[PDB]
């Protein structure tokens, strides 16, 4: 209920990745730690890198193991190479308690680091199935649970700001909490819907239906998690299935014509701009994913705002312009509910319970006239066709 300790222990509102303080080694050496739900590796700068302000010195602690085995993990966005090990770690505003946790060394790395991004590290809180090499190297959520008594779930508020926020910014500012071995009240408003998790290697779970400003999309279920459909604090973008992503794309255009914006933008990769302060949020539409619920034939809703998939960016120009970008992509792998979904929403994994809860997020970005919702229920049937096989 009241875990005020970790309460705030994120930061990078408006960075590259949403990061909490940890240590490794001993004596403890200091490092920023992405929290990763879609993947299980954990893992840190190792050697000097253009982008690393500091790196894991294991030569300088005298509780590092080396496994004497490499380790190569790629991700849909940037890869690294490394040296697996273990060591003691420590989270400074996590639950005061230690533990030996697998750590692979990064020795090697391409596109993976974010220049700026104020992150040393990654911490994979996914499932063991998806760890690299295998399934048999224990993820550290898993070691954490099994040497303490810290229960097994674990609740993440990721914080977007709404507009660019600059260095010093994002270094002075709170970007969110990570609530380990429970649930914060003050990080959400109304109540908690949960989601079974379907299977334990990904977060994964099961989307039944998809509006664009209550507009069903009326598609065949099983589009919506062709693959799959995970929840990955360590993806930036809602990212969907080429056939899901063209038909929301096709409804948001629709939404929005009375403007008209360049393919570039609708792809991500160019910005839009408008002049400081006059946004058109109204113009675009709420996107809404229906979840299965834990009670049979049930479900409910999680609907987010432009302001959650409208990303700020800073323009060239320091015009005094507001820009942003596009953050739904599309996806071959299924879909993936990134940080454009989880700005928006306090959601915990309860591991134990096997199910993912959400609640309206008490830092979610929003204007006088709408605010992003979780409701419940919806009397929807044979969703458990929605899922892929
Ligand atoms: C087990 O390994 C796998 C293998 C394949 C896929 C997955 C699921 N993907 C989730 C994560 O594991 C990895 C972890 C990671 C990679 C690189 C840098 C930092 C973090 N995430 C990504 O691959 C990944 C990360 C990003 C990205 O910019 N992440 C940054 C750090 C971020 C920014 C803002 C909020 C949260 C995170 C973008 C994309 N794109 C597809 S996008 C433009 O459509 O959003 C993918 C896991």
């Amino acid at each position: 209920g009241s875990f005020v300790e970790m309460v705030d222990n994120l930061r990078g509102k408006s960075g590259q990745g949403y990061y909490v303080e940890m240590t490794v080694g001993s004596p403890p050496q200091t490092l920023n730690i992405l929290v990763d739900t879609g993947s299980s590796n954990f893992a840190v700068g190792a050697a000097p890198h253009p982008f690393l302000h500091r790196y894991y010195q294991r030569q300088l602690s005298s509780t590092y193991r080396d496994l004497r085995k490499g380790v190569y993990v790629p991700y849909t966005q940037g890869k690294w190479e490394g040296e697996l090990g273990t060591d003691l770690v420590s989270i400074p505003h996590g639950p005061n308690v230690t533990v030996r946790a697998n750590i692979a060394a990064i020795t090697e790395s391409d596109k993976f680091f974010i220049n700026g991004s104020n992150w040393e590290g990654i911490l994979g809180l996914a499932y063991a199935e998806i760890a690299r090499p295998d399934d048999s190297l224990e993820p550290f959520f898993d070691s954490l649970v099994k040497q303490t008594h810290v229960p097994n779930l674990f609740s993440l508020q990721l914080c977007g700001a709404g507009f660019p926020l600059n260095q010093s910014e994002v270094l002075a500012s709170v970007g969110g909490s990570m609530i380990i071995g429970g649930i914060d009240h003050s990080l959400y408003t109304g109540s908690l819907w949960y989601t079974p998790i379907r299977r334990e290697w990904y977060y994964e779970v099961i989307i039944v239906r998809v509006e664009i400003n209550g507009q069903d999309l009326k598609m065949d279920c099983k589009e919506y998690n062709y693959d799959k459909s995970i929840v990955d604090s360590g993806t930036t973008n809602l990212r969907l299935p080429k056939k899901v992503f063209e038909a929301a794309v096709k409804s948001i255009k629709a939404a929005s014509s009375t403007e008209k914006f360049p393919d570039g933008f609708w792809l991500g990769e160019q910005l839009v701009c408008w002049q400081a302060g006059t946004t058109p949020w109204n113009i675009f539409p709420v996107i809404s994913l229906y979840l299965m619920g834990e009670v049979t034939n049930q479900s409910f809703r999680i609907t987010i705002l432009p302001q959650q998939y409208l990303r700020p960016v800073e323009d060239v120009a320091t015009s005094q312009d507001d820009c942003y970008k596009f953050a739904i992509s599309q996806s071959s792998t299924g879909t993936v509910m990134g940080a454009v979904i989880m700005e928006g929403f306090y959601v915990v994994f309860d591991r134990a319970r096997k199910r993912i809860g959400f609640a309206v997020s008490a830092c979610h970005v929003h204007d006088e006239f709408r605010t992003a919702a979780v409701e419940g229920p919806f009397v929807t049937l044979d969703m458990e066709d929605c899922g892929y096989n």
